[PDB]
C-alpha cells in the first residue's frame, strides 16, 4: 500500500514570533567587525537590486510609450524586478536595517538583548548599509554611466526617470513622507515574518516577492533604497539637492521606518505573544 | 527518496477548520481586539498599495483605450498580499471568522455567547484597524488628493469611481456581490488548511484574492477602509451612500456567505466524520 | 537533508485514480447530491469571475485593436481556481467523474447501478449548483445586464458573443471541442492524484484549464452556466439553441473524452498493475 | 521544540543521470502493444496541447493587433500556454521520442538496452506518435473546425495564423531545419532530465514550462509538434503541400531532433558519468 | 491522525557557505577531460539559451511595435528567456566560469583547494566555454539563418535586435564595461548561493529566474553571453568589428566579472564565515 508521508513546511500563531525573536537575539552575539561587513554587503545588495530596476523603468520610461501609460508601466517593472533583494539579503546572512527594526526590537521587548547592545546593533547596522549602498551606486551605477543626463529625449529615459523619482521622493512634507515610511517598513517587516514562517524556497521567494512589489509600487518610502537612488540621483546632477535628499526625505524616512517597525507591529505582537514566549521559554 | 504528500482530504481539512474556528473562542478579549486591528490594519494597507497601483494604471490618457481594465486588473494582482499579512501573523478577519467559527458553533464545539462575543470583536477591531490606517496614511500622505489636474489626479479619480460604484448598487446587488466575496475568502482559507505547502499557500489564496477583487464583488474590511478614505479625501460620495448603502448589505451577504452558503452543506456533509474523529479520542 | 520524492510514476497515479473512484460509489445520495451541488456552485462562481474580467477587458475601444484576444486570455487566467475550490472541498464534477468512476467500472470495483448512480447525482447536482448560483448571484448582482450604452456594455457584450460562439457551433464540432475539454480535465484530476505538493497542485491545473477555456474547448457545467445567465440576461441566444444545439453535444463530447478517449486505453496499459497492486 | 527536519528535492548530477538511464532501461521490458498506446496517447496529447496553442497564437493574431505588434504576441502565447503536453505525458506515463531520444540513447550507451530492443523502441515511439498526432488533428481539429478559412481579415486570424506559421516552417533549408530540431531536441532532452532530478512538483512544473516556452519561442523544431501542424495545416487546405510538409521539414526535423538526443546530448554525458554508473552498479 | 512533520527546505547563511566551499573543493579533483567537456556543455547551453532569448527579443522588436515602446518589450522579453540557462547547468552537472569565480576562490581562500588546481580549473572552464557557445553560435544560430540580415525592415527584427545588443555592448569605455560585469556576476553568483541554499525545485526555479532575469534586463554584461552575442553578431556581418568585440568588451567583461566573484563577494563573506568553516571541520 501507499503511504506518503503527510509534512507540513509552513507555521504559524506563537511559532513565527518566537523564531523572530530568536534571530533578534542572535544578532546582538556578533562582534562589531562582522554585523559591519554584513550591513555592508546588505547595502550593496540592495544598491544592486535598486540599480537594476531603475535601468528596468526607464527602459519602460522611454519617450513615446510615457505619452500612452504616463509612467504606469516603469513602476510595475520597477516593483517587479526589485524584490530579488530580499532573496540577496537572506540567502547571504547579511541583514537590513529595516528588518532589524522589528526583529532585534522584538527581542529587546522581551529583554533579551539589552539598551547598549540595542544602540549598538542599530547604529552599526544603519552605518553599513548607508555606506554601502552609496559606495554601490558610485563604483557601479555611476562610472558605468548607465544614470547620466544624455540630452535627448529619445535616449534619455533613464535619466527623465531617475530624476522623476527623486523629484517625487523629495517633494513630500514631513507628515506625508513619514507615513509612507511607515507603511514601507510595515511591509518590510511582514516580509521577513513570512520568510520566518514559510520554511520553504517557494514561499522564501514569493511571499516576499509580493510584498516587496507591492510597496515599491504603492510609493511607500524605503530608507535604504532611498538612500541609494537620492545619492545616485545627486551623482548625476538632477534636480535634488543635497539637502533636499537628506532632510526633507531621508530623516523622516529612517523616522517612518523606525516607528513601523517597532512601535506600529512589534509592541501588538509582543503584547499579543508574551505568554506564549514565555511558555516556550 | 521519500514520498511525502502536503495536501490533506476534504475530512482533514473540514476537522481543521473546525478546530481553528474552535480555538478562536478560548484567546482574551484584548488579545482578540489586538489581532483584529492588527488584520484591519494589514487590509488597509494593502488595499492602499493596491489603489496607488490601480491609479497608476488609471491614467487619463490609458484610460481612453482600456478605460478601468487594466487598473483594475493591477489592484487585482497587489491586493491578495492582505492574506498572508494576517495569516502569517495569527491574525484574523471576520470574514475568515464567518466560516470557521460557525462551523465550530454548528459542531456543539463553541457557544451561542462565546460566538457572538468573538464575531463583534473581530468586526469592531478590523473596522477600527482598517479606519485608523485609513486615516492615519493614506490621508496624512496626501496619496489620494484632489489635485484639480487630469494629467496627475488619476489616483482621486481612480478612487472615486470605485467608491461611486460600490455605492450605487441596490440592496439586492450588493448582498449577491458580498457573498461572492465571502465564498471566496473562506474558499481561500480552507485552501490554506488543506495545502500545508507555501507555493500552494501564497498561489492558492493569492488566486483567490485577484478571483475576488478582478470580479467586482464586495468585501466588508476593505470596503470600509475604501470608503472611509473616500470619505476623508472627499471624493462624490456621502456618508449614508456609504454605510447604509454598501457595508450593511456587504456585512449581510458576507456573514450569508460565510455561514449559510458554505457553512451548513459542509457541516452536513462532514459532521458524521468530525464524530468519529472525536471518537477516536 | 533529506530526499523527498513529491510525485509518483504514474502506476500509482493509475491505482490512485481507480482508487478514488471506488471511494465516491460509497456515499449516501444525500451527501454525493451535497458534494455535487458544491461544485457546481464553485463552477458557477469562478465562471462569474472570469467573465467578469473578461467583460472588463472587453472594453470596445479596446477591443477595436486587440479583437477578443485579452478578454478571453484574462478569462482563462480567472477561471482556473475552480480545480481549487472543488478539490479542497472534498467535492466532485461530472467532468472528473468520467474518467474516476468508469477507470472503478472497468476494474470492477465499482457496479453498474452504483455507476449510473454516482455519474447522475453529479450531474444533476452540479446543474443545480451553477443554474442557482447564476441566477441568486450572478442575475441578481445586475453585473450582465444590459446596459444599452455602447461604452458601459462589455460585461453584456462579452457574453453575449460567448454564447453566440458556444451556441453557432454544429453537433460534429461541438463534440470534439467537449471531447477536448473533458481531456483537459481529466489531464488536470490525474496532475493533483500525481502532484501532491502545493506547487503541483495548483499550477498543474491551473495550466491545463486556462489551456481548455482560452483553446475554446467546451465544458458542459460551464456551458451550463454560461448559456442560463445567458438566457436570464436576454442575449440573443435562445433556449433551444442553449440545450439542444450546445448542452447535449457537450455532455456527449466530455463523457467520449472521459470514458473511452483516456479511460479505455489507461486501462489496457494499467491493468495489470492494478491487479498486482490488489495482491 | 522548533527544529523541522531538513529535506532536499533537487538531487542532482550523478543521481540524474542514473535516472535518466534506469529511466531508459525500463522502456526494454514492456511489451510491444503497451509501448505502442503510451506512444499513441503521447501523441494525442501533443496534438491536444498544440491545437489548445494555435487557437490561442490566432486569438492574439487578431489583424488590427498584427499591424501593430506582428506575430510577437501571437508566438509568445503559442509558447505560454503549450508547455503543459510534457506534464500530460509525464504524469501519464506516456512516452515520447524526442524525450526517449535521449534516455533510451543513453540505456544502449551503458549496454543496459540491446540494438534489437532500442530499435523496437525507437520505431514503436515514433509510429505511436505519428499516429495519436494525425489522429488528434484529424478527429478534434479538423471536425472541431477551429481552424478554418473564413476568408474575413476581421475573423480569418487563427486560420491565417496556423497558415504563416506552416508557410514558415517549410521555407528552411535542409541545414537550417536540421540544426533548428537539434536545438529543440536539446531543450526537450533538457527538460526530461529537468524532471529526473525535481521531484516537489513546483520544479516539476515550472523547470518544464520555462524549457519548453523557450523552445517554441526560439522557434525550434519539434518532431511531434511538426507533424500535428502540418497535418493539420493540410487538412484545412492552407498554401502548403504535402511534398513542403514531409520532404522538406519533417525528415531534417527527424533527424535533427535524433542527433540532438543522441549525440550533442549522451556521448558526452556518457563520457562525463559513466565511471560514476559503474561504480553505482558496483553497489 | 492530524499531525504533519515540520520540515524546512531551506538554510541559509552558514550552511550556504559550507556547501559553497564544498561545492569549490570538488571540482579541483575531475579530470582534465572532464572538466573539458562539463565546461563545453555549460557553454553550449548558455548559447542555446541566449539564441532562444535573442529570438524572442527580436519578435518582440518589430518595427511598428518599436516605435512606440521602443527597446523595452524585447529586453523584458529577452530577461524573461533567458533565465533558463541556470537549470541547464545545474541539471547537468556542469559549470560556468562566472559561478567558479566565487565558488573555486572561496574554496582557495579557505585553502581547501591549491594555486595551481584553482588556475587549472578556472583557464579550463573558461576555455571550454568558450569553445562550447562559439560552436553553438556557428553550428546552431549562424547555420540556421535566424539571425540573417533581411534587408526588408518589416522582417528584419532578429538581425536588428542583435545589431542593437551588439553596438550597445561595444560602445562602453573600460571603466563602464567593468562595473556593468561586476553587476552582473555578483547577481549569478548570488543565483548561485540561491541554489545552493534553497534546496526545493520552487526555490531553484524561481530565485535564479528572478537574479538572472534582473541581471540582464538590468544591463549588466556576462562573459558567456557577451562571447556568444558578439560572436554570432561578427558571425551575420553587423556593424561591430573584430577588435571591438574582444578588446572593448570581453577583456573588460571577463575583470569585472572576475573582481565581482572573487573579492567583490569572496572576501567578506570569507571573513564572515572562516571561524565558522573552522569550526565546522572539526
Ligand atoms: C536576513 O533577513 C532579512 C531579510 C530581508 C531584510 C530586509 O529588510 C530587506 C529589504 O528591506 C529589501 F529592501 F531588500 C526588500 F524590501 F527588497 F526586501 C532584512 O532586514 C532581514
Ligand atoms: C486563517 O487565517 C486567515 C487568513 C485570512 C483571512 C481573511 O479573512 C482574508 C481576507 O478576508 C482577504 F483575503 F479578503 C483579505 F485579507 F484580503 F482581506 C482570515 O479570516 C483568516
Ligand atoms: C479531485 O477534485 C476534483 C477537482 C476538480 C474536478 C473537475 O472536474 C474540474 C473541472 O471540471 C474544471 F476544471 F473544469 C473546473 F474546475 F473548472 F470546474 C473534479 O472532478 C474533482
Ligand atoms: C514520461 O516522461 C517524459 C516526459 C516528457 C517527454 C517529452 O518528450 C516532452 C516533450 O517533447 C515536450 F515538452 F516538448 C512536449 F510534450 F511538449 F512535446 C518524454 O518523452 C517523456
Ligand atoms: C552547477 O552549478 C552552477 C549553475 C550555474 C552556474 C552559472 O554560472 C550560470 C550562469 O552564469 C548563467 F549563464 F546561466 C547565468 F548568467 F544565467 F546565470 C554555475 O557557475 C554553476
Amino acid at each position: 500500500v501507499l503511504d506518503p508521508v503527510s509534512i507540513k513546511s509552513v507555521c504559524g500563531g506563537e511559532e513565527s514570533y518566537i523564531r523572530c525573536v530568536e534571530y533578534g537575539k542572535k544578532k546582538a552575539h556578533y562582534s562589531n567587525l562582522n554585523l559591519l561587513a554584513k550591513a555592508i554587503l546588505a547595502g550593496m545588495f540592495v544598491g544592486l537590486c535598486a540599480h537594476a530596476s531603475g535601468i528596468a523603468g526607464g527602459l519602460f520610461y522611454y519617450h513615446k510609450l510615457r505619452e500612452i501609460v504616463g509612467a504606469s508601466m516603469s513602476v510595475f517593472v520597477y516593483g517587479f524586478t526589485f524584490p530579488i533583494a530580499f532573496m540577496c539579503i537572506i540567502c547571504t546572512g547579511s541583514d537590513l536595517f529595516t528588518g532589524n527594526t522589528l526583529a532585534v526590537t522584538m527581542a529587546l521587548y522581551e529583554k533579551k538583548v539589552k539598551l547598549l547592545d540595542y544602540l549598538r546593533v542599530m547604529t552599526i547596522s544603519l552605518f553599513g548599509n548607508y555606506v554601502g549602498a552609496v559606495s554601490f551606486a558610485f563604483f557601479v551605477s555611476y562610472l558605468s554611466g548607465a544614470f547620466t543626463n544624455v540630452h535627448a529625449v529619445e535616449k534619455n529615459h533613464f535619466f527623465q526617470f531617475l530624476n522623476d523619482i527623486a523629484e517625487k521622493k523629495v517633494h513630500h512634507t514631513f507628515v506625508e513622507c513619514v507615513s509612507l515610511a511607515v507603511g514601507c517598513n510595515i511591509f518590510v517587516c511582514l516580509a521577513v515574518y513570512f520568510v520566518l514562517t514559510l520554511k520553504d524556497g517557494a514561499g522564501y521567494v514569493f511571499s516576499v516577492f509580493f510584498a516587496v512589489y507591492a510597496f515599491a509600487i504603492a510609493g511607500y518610502e524605503h530608507i535604504i533604497a532611498n538612500i541609494y537612488t537620492l545619492n545616485i540621483a545627486l551623482m548625476v546632477n538632477t534636480k535634488i539637492t543635497v539637502y533636499q535628499a537628506y532632510i526633507k526625505n531621508l530623516l523622516p524616512t529612517l523616522l517612518g521606518n523606525y516607528i513601523a517597525g517597532a512601535i506600529v507591529l512589534g509592541l501588538p505582537l509582543y503584547f499579543i505573544y508574551k505568554e506564549h514566549y514565555y511558555n516556550f521559554e
